[PDB]
């Protein structure tokens, strides 16, 4: 779709099997969901943004699906504020900004 | 323009008749600057990050020219890792989401 930037563009995504609501963010460099269970091996790391870093549990080849598009990439699991999905699976869904 | 997102959306702004670099982020509901002097008065904000929450000092009416773009809009100025172009002026230059 098109999506206008008054408010917060958030999109419900597939992942994990649930149904959940995350916001599109193109200043991610990676994606971050609230604590969720997910399938396979992990390995903790540290990810810093707006107010500093948070330690994370990251998950690789992920199956994700944002409004009918289907991708796979790493997944980061911690105490994000809100699920976020960034540039390393919005490329993939063929997301761009226009102006 | 269309701006992918295999690399980070950084574009060079000018902002008090200097060019620094921003990154353009869906994810933030407004602009964030690295300290630097505005004209004016200021008022109290706090924002949160994916870290945690910062305060910052609210700037009004700032001319800010965004990939050759003018936007005249609130500028916050505080501790971030980088100059971001929140929602408050991507939508004053005409920018969507796409795919
Ligand atoms: C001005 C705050 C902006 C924002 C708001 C989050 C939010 C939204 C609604 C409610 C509450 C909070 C969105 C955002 O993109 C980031 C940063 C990038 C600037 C961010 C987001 C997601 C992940 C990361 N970590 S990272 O390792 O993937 C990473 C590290 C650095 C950068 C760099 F480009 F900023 F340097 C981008 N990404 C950072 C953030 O920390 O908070």
């Amino acid at each position: 779709p098109q999506i206008t930037l008054w408010k917060r563009p958030l999109v419900t995504v597939k992942i994990g099997g649930q149904l959940k609501e995350a916001l599109l963010d193109t200043g991610a460099d990676d994606t971050i969901f609230e604590e969720m269970s997910l399938p396979g091996r992990w390995k903790p790391i540290m990810i810093g943004g707006i107010g500093g870093f948070i330690k994370v549990r990251q998950y690789d080849q992920i199956l994700i699906e944002i409004c009918g598009h289907k991708a796979i990439g790493t997944v980061l699991v911690g105490p994000t504020p809100l699920n976020v999905i960034g540039r390393n699976l919005l490329t993939q869904i063929g997301c761009t900004l226009n102006f």
